[PDB]
């Protein structure tokens, strides 16, 4: 499949890929993406676009989501992941991520939480999460800036990587435990509802992003 329209999409087993130009009228441009396999076992995928204007707004999260059985943070064992990437074209102002929603309503919509977890493998250009770098943590012996943040909805917590990963491979219920045990995070009242890697651009391009693998599931 390619995937040009605002919330084109194509599901294959348990992954998802959907377009997702949800800032689209921010700006002034296009993306489209591309789905190359999506298995039960991971999925590959492209996105390439061109943005301008909305200098400070994101234009879009292209990603592949894992559809998965919804359970409370404090029941979870592992969320094993992989994510192997690359950008061909890195002067860009953008980010490359991670996107968890939680919600106490195991229904809530599955485009925002009452807690969002990000986890940036990749920033250019200086662009930055919401919120203030608040700690730095060391999460399965690496460490990652830790950033909180708030809309008044939704609280998310950004861990960043100080350098660019592109093959990543964790758990990532270690960020959760990690939140839980040092930040309050409420995981006895909160269910993981939404599981998505992407990339959030601002401005730029021609770039494309290329996801050789991801793969990610929740025990
Ligand atoms: O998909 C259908 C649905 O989309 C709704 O729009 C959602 C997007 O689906 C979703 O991917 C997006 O998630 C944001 C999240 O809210 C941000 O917190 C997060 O971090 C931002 C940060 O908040 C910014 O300050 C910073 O500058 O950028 C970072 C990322 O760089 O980013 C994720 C991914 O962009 O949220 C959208 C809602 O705002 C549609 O609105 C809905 O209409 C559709 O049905």
């Amino acid at each position: 499949a390619q995937l040009c329209d605002q919330y084109a999409t194509y599901t294959g087993g348990v992954y998802t890929i959907n377009n997702n130009l949800w800032g689209k009228d921010a700006g002034s441009g296009s993306q489209c993406t591309t789905v190359n396999s999506a298995s039960s076992a991971g999925t590959s995928w492209s996105t390439k676009w061109n943005w301008s204007g909305g200098e400070n707004s994101v234009k879009s999260y292209a990603n592949s989501g894992l559809t998965f059985n919804k359970k409370l943070v404090s029941q979870i064992s592992q969320i094993p992941t992989t994510a192997r990437w690359s950008y061909d074209n890195t002067g860009i102002r953008a980010d490359v991520a991670y996107d968890l929603f939680t919600a106490a309503d195991i229904n809530h919509v599955t485009w925002s939480g009452d807690y969002e977890l990000m986890i940036w493998l990749a920033r250019y250009g200086g662009v930055q999460p919401i919120g203030s770098q608040i700690a730095t943590a060391t999460v399965d012996g690496q460490t990652w800036e830790l950033w909180y943040g708030a809309n008044g909805s939704q609280k998310t917590y950004s861990f960043v990587a100080p350098t660019p990963i592109t093959s990543f491979q964790g758990d990532v219920n270690d960020f959760f435990k990690y939140l839980t045990q040092n930040h309050g995070f409420p995981a006895s009242s909160q269910y993981l509802i939404t599981l998505q890697f992407g990339t959030a651009p601002f401005t730029g391009g021609p770039a494309t992003l290329s996801v050789s693998n991801w793969s990610a599931s929740v025990q």
